[PDB]
């Protein structure tokens, strides 16, 4: 059977593994921590001068929808570092598994009900280094760069170098009782 995290409505955390054998609990998060050149993805400046222009981050992280606290300073972006954590309740091999076969995090920027650009995040990546469990809190944390939806990027002025939308992000992995640090 196709592994599956299971929400415990209940209690608050999500089952993965067979409920005897995988007892542990583990937190997963996801924080995004800046960005910049978001203004790239807005194709009018006067829709940044507009105040209808609020933005914010949207995942969905294992069914789960979450958004961001909303900013209105798109090309200097003044949101906070701001975290989601979900709670599983596993075991180290069988969360691994499951993680290293889930497909990428899809991290939205949007203004209203429309998305202004994706990035891809690997939840795969992370359960690859997720090897001292036991012991330490796993991370991947990096720079990704946002897409937009278009099929055709243009770029006014060409220059040699090309400095995109670019959003921080980290994804940790952990047992409950291993503190972040």
């Amino acid at each position: 059977e196709k592994l599956e995290a299971i929400l415990i409505p209940d209690q608050g955390y999500h089952q993965v593994g067979p409920a005897d054998l995988c007892t542990d609990m583990f937190v997963l998060s996801v924080t995004v921590a800046f960005a910049t050149k978001l203004e790239q993805l807005v194709p009018s400046t006067m829709k940044l001068s507009a105040e209808g222009s609020e933005f914010f981050f949207y995942y969905s992280l294992l069914g789960n929808d979450i958004t961001s606290e909303p900013f209105h300073n798109l090309l200097s972006p003044d949101f906070e570092p701001e975290r989601a954590s979900v709670r599983i309740r596993s075991s180290k091999q069988i969360l691994k598994a499951f993680l290293s076969q889930q497909p990428s995090l899809q991290i939205h920027l949007c203004c209203g009900n429309h998305s202004l650009g994706s990035t891809d995040v690997s939840l795969s990546a992370l359960a690859g280094i997720s090897t001292d469990l036991d012991n330490k809190a796993a991370t991947v944390e990096s720079a990704f760069i946002l897409q937009p939806p278009k099929r055709v990027k243009q770029t006014l002025p060409a220059l040699p170098t090309d400095l995109q939308p670019t959003l921080g992000v980290a994804v940790t992995l952990r047992r409950e009782e291993v503190a972040l640090q």
